[PDB]
DNA sequence: CGGCAGTACTG
DNA sequence: CAGTACC
DNA sequence: GCCG
């Protein structure tokens, strides 16, 4: 990164514009931020700067401001708040509403919100894993986490697959959480296990806590046995056999490398879900249109005519 | 001017 | 529904 | 915030 001098700065503006809900600007200073991370170069002129694809005008004249001032002018009339918002919102369950709501009653940290605030039932146990939810996991961990779902799905029935996608399938070292994706070949064994299998993790003291029931996923907290265990969150998607690949590669991420190919799919007339690939297309103002099959990644990728990137490359 | 994604819970 | 979360 |  040449412009850890740039990036630095305006990292505390975009987490500034989020926690405070203004997200499409978080957004735009987001892009810009990993733009100057991918660029070779530092930034030496105000045409360097419109130069990158995501740095515009306004953001232009900031990183002109900063390569003389040193410092940035607005960082000095951020409002006081955005360090207690961001401490409310890093509570899972928490966003930009209920922090600014807590920051109105004149709620200004965790104890107070111990002491005082009503919390749903999955914000109680995001407060409770504060410090866990945190701090990522050995990767390592996490397929222990993953073995122990797939040993407790194969016992039901065996023909079960399961595989642990997010940063553990781009094969990053650490990871924030497990995504553990499961489906049946035979196309309909898959259906109605979430009971069974989930009373089994359960069972020995797996599952420590619920965050989301739903038919189709399972969000929620686990922990190995032993000493020096922490918190980890975890979440199970079951799928069928025909969507398989389209979940497998919207739940390995990243966020903004889904985020690419959603836009590269309305440039051709497609849409792009966890769920498939589909010629919908008509756009004009904002009726779907068809699933294309996709029984592998590769499919995605060859339909919306692009190389296949392996995992670990999409890391965006 | 207006999209930047859609989908699934929770209450 | 608004809010929040998933990548 | 950017960008078409
Ligand atoms: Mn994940
Ligand atoms: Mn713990
Ligand atoms: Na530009
Ligand atoms: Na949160
Ligand atoms: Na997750």
């Amino acid at each position: 990164n040449h412009n850890l001098h740039i990036t630095e700065k305006l990292e505390v503006l975009a987490k500034a514009y989020s926690v405070q809900g203004d997200k499409w600007r978080a957004l735009g200073y987001a892009k810009a931020i990993n733009a100057l991370k991918s660029f070779h170069k530092p930034v030496t002129s105000y045409q360097e700067a419109c130069s990158i694809p995501g740095i515009g005008k306004r953001m232009a004249e900031k990183i002109i401001e900063i390569l003389e001032s040193g410092h940035l002018r607005k960082l000095d009339h951020i409002s006081e708040s955005v360090p207690v918002l961001e401490l409310f919102s890093n509570i899972w369950g928490a966003g930009t509403k209920t922090a600014q709501m807590w920051y109105q009653q004149g709620f200004r940290s965790l104890e107070d919100i111990r002491s005082q605030a009503s919390l749903t039932t999955q914000q109680a146990i995001g407060l409770k894993h504060y410090s866990d939810f945190l701090e990522r996991m050995p990767r390592e961990e996490a397929t222990e986490i993953e073995q122990t779902v797939q040993k407790a799905a194969q016992a039901f029935n065996s023909g079960l697959l399961c595989v642990a996608c997010g940063s553990y399938r781009r094969g990053k070292a650490t990871c924030g959480d497990v995504d553990v994706l499961i489906t049946h070949p035979d196309g309909r064994s898959h259906r109605g296990i979430f009971s069974r299998l989930l009373d089994s993790l359960r069972q020995e003291g797996f599952l420590t806590d619920d965050l989301v029931k739903g038919e189709t996923k399972y969000l929620g907290v686990c922990r190995l046995p032993g000493p020096g265990r922490r918190h980890r969150r975890l979440d199970i998607i079951v799928v069928p056999y025909s969507e398989f690949a389209c979940a497998l590669l919207y739940f390995t991420g990243s966020a903004h490398f889904n985020r690419s190919m959603r836009a590269l799919a309305k440039t051709k007339g497609m849409s792009l879900s966890e769920h498939a690939l589909s010629t919908a297309v008509v756009r004009n103002t904002h009726g779907p249109g068809r699933v294309l099959p996709t029984p592998t990644e590769k499919d995605v990728f060859r339909l919306l005519g692009l190389p296949y990137r392996e995992p670990a490359e999409r890391d965006w």
